[PDB]
């Protein structure tokens, strides 16, 4: 299944090994004005986005729109991109890539579809937030026109944990921190594992929020029973590479508490106490959508591991070269566009509510 | 959104306050003998969790198989079916109809589709859970033609967790608890919740297995991009009211691992260990699927509660009458038939992976 | 696959021999009044309303709305219904059950799922078209919101043609007619079937249009290239049992025009002519939506007919009593049923296509 | 919706104005040879048969494979492609491009969006069709796994009939005509509407047969009640632009008929007719699926059309230069795409018919 959504569907080329990816957003409204500033910047974010860098012109990838815009406005219909990339030949980071790499879907592929198929070019992932990333920005696009926004931050790096959050501070850190004051020892663990030649884990914090102050988020956002909103967010999230477990709110912390503890009130707008983390009943209540996603650490390390290959027989894996040592940080904001492209297609779906909202679009124009 | 799965797929009557519920079950293979006996089990296995603590009562719930069934198989056909609850005159155990209790979707209802619905009848879910565990039922008829079978039960309640899992104890456990050694403390902490009128959160642990003593589930089950295994068992789970988040193999504790730590090596013949849980690159790699469910403390209970009702005005929540103490418990098995489905769905889906597969089934045929 | 509709699902038991037939739609907005009269009219009219009848109480099936309803309205979920039909003791009409009946799905059924599993008690069709005409209803309590209405009529019975359309002059006809002048040779033709034991084929003419005189219907329902309107008004149309083609506007005689014929010119106030029958590019004109829809003659009669057993021998099919002489005169309600549940869908798509409408709904209204 | 198919799923990237289109089929088992020679000639043909051409490489087509495709085999994943076209410098035809031209999809575009884009390259049309047929070069690739081949040719033109059908000659044939006795005739009319600036419609008859030793097509093709064979080969049909009528072997003769006369019967060698036209009860009986496209003539003619402008001011539409005087000719290349895009897609769905099909892929693997 290479389709996203329901309404707003995101359907994607799939892997490959070529110069060029692709995808295509169907199911936006027309009249949509393109932020290509937030495109730009979004796909900059996708690349760690640390200290120093150079013009992303001739250095890596660009976003063309191949349909769906007129005059710098959606036109309705398809919004189909491409994104090209790769430049100057490799090495090997690999040697006879013909075994199944540890923590790898190489060995799920080939046993699935059978094709030795899998070759460099950072693999599986990488390609493919490209365009999650992408067409987040349109969704993106999508909730601004009714005050909704997403953000995201690293709360947590090998078991360093946040006490604090800033999400501004987030957007100019080199790994993306939501607590400056942790910042430093989280970059540490980082170093640590790159002299190791190993990789960490991480946990990312996804929030949902109206943009007016105090202002609460739709309410009633969600569909029936198979299609809550929780359960898609969780969806979107576990089917990220890496993603290993998701928390709504409280999460993990609502099974050690007691009613009398947990147990939300109200009183005529939304809740305080966001333990619900937004979704109450698999409906949005109105408070801020809270989501906790954890990362295991990087698949591949500059390290001897045991393993077999395509026949059977025992053999070493040593992947030579640098890797991520934590793809926490750029899944966190793979994360935040899920989040906005999930948000996005449960607006889109809740026009249907309501009778008046039918009779005030059909007999009222 | 009234349909669970792709394939095989799940349509419920949605929430009713009447005498019957309904639901249907599309997609089953042609041939699968009706094991009634598994299916009224399931059915028992359901109410196990309150008021039922070793001779749990029967006199309830009836199905009706209305079509999709001759001669005791499956005709390939809809099996729709129709569960007939329900009895006595109620007397108390609630109060006023006019507000949405505390931490009940109640109140997304109302913002959603503005309707001064809602009665008794613990809300709803429960009758839903019926209907997942009867069509449940039938999935995993479906998955033992192929030596597939799921467990489940209780790891962690009020904190108390479990050292050992015996799923054969869990069983004939008034808790399903998986390790006795823990299970007095265990029941001791849903004794005082009971005596306090207040509830406790819980933790589910439900796993898939290969029927055949050391033998292996079918490696490449999950679809695509966007219909990974483990987020669709994500989805499924975190789509039951209660849970808070869900976990799949070391879960949140992966992003505390290393990558020499967490990842799993393979030797002659399977993987050395299974922090994946299962499944890797979003497919069944053979190993045991492990998934974790986590249940927030019951919202309604015995003691007096606060929140708002449909006007935003003021009201009283001295719900009489005892109240769930923990949900975990029973969510626990609709857990396991909710991966029952998405298994066998899967199943089918998988099926479409190989042109050998196809040419078996047209040409060696 | 048992659901029709991409929003607005109608999802059915399927295929079934029992004294009960159910169905669910879902994706009715919530505040539609349910009227009930309308629903009771429909379930009549199905019956193929001859000459003389009986209070249709305990005639024949009754609708039991399960859920999806409150005080007379809708309340957004899932509406479930149930419907009872025969009971009272029955007749014959048969023979040997152990043979394929030419015209009928028998053949393919035996070799797609292989269960025999075939009696009498109208097989199918009937139970089905029920649920359809149920749902319909619904459908036509959504439409008459934004003052949209389907209606229909027989315009051929055995070649035999209308050249003007009455459609109130086709509800009180035995036959549906639409043109008074051409009724009694149609309804010889019927005779004639009866009296030689044979069958004839017909052609039904379904219309939408708005009851507001003259007024527009709703232009531009319809979604993207795949799913539109006239494309899924074929998909249900050719979808019903009997049906071997469908026609919208000119229809076949489009391909014998010549461009400067065909092209229906425009003014300020809309379409001087209406040979697209109301659907261009695949979306609603504004104009009347024109559909024909033509019934093979119906497979049963009451005549030797040469087949073949399950075992593959030569036999002869002799279909003992009487039989619908002219399946088209009942397929008529059907497709006009169908027409509505396809143009509700189409309606509540229809919700997404400008940012204006989000933006009333959400930041207004 | 820009998505065509249940399992083998064609997305689009939608109507544009670039040199660029693209699409992606997902749901291809892996393992299938991809037969370039076939995808070439498809993209041949769907710009006509005449006698004299120029060779490929240059011009226009050329499929450009982005993935799902290792060493000339699909892998299994999704196979996305893009299609070039364009270059510098062109003839004209262009003259006050703010209208709604008589018989086009621009004023439902206009309605349904708001936006006005009706631009040049024919406005689209054989974009999507050159999509259409690309995707189904993969299908029949598929297909003839199993020995099924889909095979199509104009059997009217401007009324004049073809009486025999000889698909080999349609392939040599400048209009692609089954019957060579009736070409010239039709060729004629072609040119007398070109010489009056104007268009004349036609019927396309398409065909699926086995090339099987057994001379038959798979029994059982077709999904469920919603998901009937001959529902979505209609769906397909009548989606295609210009198509007004859809029919299934007998087609609209079927009404005129006697169930004496119509009824298929069978003897020891299987049915003695197929009026049925392959697609019994919903699904394939075995024989030759036939049916027959009834398209509208070609819209954009060089005569002046009353029309109005996008404000609603009346004016004249007088598109200048050459226009293909019967789109019949080229859409029923597009629709022997679709068929078997359609039966490709419902061999996949059968797999999951008989629980036999899963204990042979799974217990015997
Ligand atoms: C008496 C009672 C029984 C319940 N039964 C179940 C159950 O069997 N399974 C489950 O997952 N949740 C169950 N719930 C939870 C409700 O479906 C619902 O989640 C709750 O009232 C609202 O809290 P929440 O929407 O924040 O989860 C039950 C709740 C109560 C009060
Ligand atoms: C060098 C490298 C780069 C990676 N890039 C990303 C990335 O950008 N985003 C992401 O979510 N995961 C990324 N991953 C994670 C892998 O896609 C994933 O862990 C692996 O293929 C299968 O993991 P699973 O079995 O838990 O699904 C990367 C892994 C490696 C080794
Ligand atoms: C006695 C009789 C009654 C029938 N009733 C209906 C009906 O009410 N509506 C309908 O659409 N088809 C009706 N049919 C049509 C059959 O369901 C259908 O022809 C058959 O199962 C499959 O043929 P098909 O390939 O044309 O669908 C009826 C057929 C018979 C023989
Ligand atoms: C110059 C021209 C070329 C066309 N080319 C094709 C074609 O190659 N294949 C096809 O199926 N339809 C073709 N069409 C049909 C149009 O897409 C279509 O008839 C019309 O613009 C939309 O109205 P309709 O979709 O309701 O028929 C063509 C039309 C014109 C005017």
């Amino acid at each position: 299944m290479n389709t996203l959504g329901r309404f707003l569907r995101l359907t994607t080329f799939g892997e490959s090994h070529g110069d060029v990816i692709g995808g295509v957003l169907d199911g936006m409204p027309s009249g949509i004005k393109i932020d290509y500033a937030l495109l730009e910047n979004e796909m900059k974010r996708r690349q760690g986005g640390r200290n120093v860098f150079i013009t992303p012109r001739k250095e890596d990838d660009k976003v063309e729109i191949t349909s769906g815009v007129f005059e710098d406005f959606s036109t309705g219909t398809p919004i189909g991109f491409l994104i090209h990339n790769q430049r100057a030949r490799s090495k090997d980071y690999d040697n006879i890539k013909n075994l199944f790499r540890p923590s790898h879907a190489d060995f799920t592929y080939f046993h699935k579809y059978g094709i030795r198929d899998f070759r460099g070019g950072g693999r599986s992932s990488a390609r493919e937030s490209a365009i999650r990333v992408a067409a987040g920005a349109f969704a993106k696009m999508l909730l601004r026109e009714i005050g909704i926004v997403c953000e995201s931050g690293i709360i947590e790096i090998g078991g360093i944990k946040a006490k604090n959050y800033d999400f501004n501070h987030a957007l100019k850190s080199e790994i993306f921190a939501l607590d400056e004051e942790q910042e430093e020892a989280q970059k540490t663990a980082i170093q640590n594992a790159i002299k190791n030649h190993d990789s960490i884990g991480g946990v990312a914090l996804i929030r949902a929020r109206s943009i007016k102050t105090n202002q609460k988020l739709p309410i009633g956002l969600g569909q029936g029973l198979y299609a809550k909103l929780d359960a898609k967010i969780a969806e979107a999230m576990m089917g990220l590479n890496g993603v290993k477990a998701v928390e709504i709110g409280k999460g993990v912390e609502s099974s050690l508490l007691k009613g009398s503890e947990y147990n939300d009130l109200m009183d005529q707008k939304g809740f305080l106490s966001n333990r619900s983390g937004g979704v109450l009943g698999g409906m949005s209540n109105g408070e801020e959508i809270i989501v906790r996603v954890h990362f295991k650490p990087t698949p591949s390390i500059f390290q001897p591991q045991r393993t077999i290959d395509i026949n059977g027989n025992e053999c070493e894996c040593l992947l030579k070269g640098r890797h991520d040592p934590c793809i926490a940080i750029r899944g966190s904001v793979v994360c935040e566009s899920l989040l906005a492209l999930v948000l996005a297609d449960m607006v889109l779906l809740n026009l249907t509510s309501k009778i008046e909202y039918l009779k005030t679009i059909y007999n009222e124009n």
